[PDB]
């Protein structure tokens, strides 16, 4: 565990803290560029909401088992899994927002999807406004995904 110094609770904890702390100081421009960056593979670990994405990433520990699964998929499953998934991010419910990012993040990671849909998603993921669902979620998100993985 690079670049963590305790277990993953009191990580998770903290950049959680950290979020909430800083999200004002955080231009919405900017926090989407890192959105779009973090699902493309460059992470920005110096936004706290994308180290916090990471770290749930990581947490869920699930990438080997979720290439399979999406490598299989067909075209029709992937736009659809693209457009519902989408809808999150001009809604009011924060788990479904990191759920997408991380399964836009997986798809992605499919250089034949990468290819055909890295544009559209780049395109479009700049035009969200996600600042306040996060302010008022983050923190007790953190405390289900504690919870959930790590109890």
């Amino acid at each position: 565990v690079l670049g963590y110094v305790s277990d993953m609770h009191t990580e998770l904890a903290s950049i959680s803290q950290l979020v909430i702390a800083k999200i004002e100081t955080i231009d919405n421009d900017i926090l989407n560029k890192d959105i779009v960056n973090f699902i493309m593979c460059r992470s920005n670990l110096d936004n706290p909401f994308i180290s916090f994405l990471d770290t749930v990433y990581t947490i869920i520990d699930q990438e080997n088992y979720q290439t399979e699964l999406i490598n299989s998929l067909d075209d029709n499953e992937i736009i659809d899994c693209i457009v519902n998934k989408f809808m999150s991010f001009y809604k009011d419910n924060l788990e479904n927002i990191v759920d997408a990012i991380i399964t836009l993040k997986y798809i992605m990671n499919n250089p034949d999807f990468k290819t055909t849909y890295a544009e559209v998603l780049g395109s479009r993921i700049a035009d969200i406004d996600i600042k306040q669902v996060i302010r008022e979620n983050i923190l007790q998100l953190s405390n289900d995904i504690r919870e959930r993985y790590l109890g």
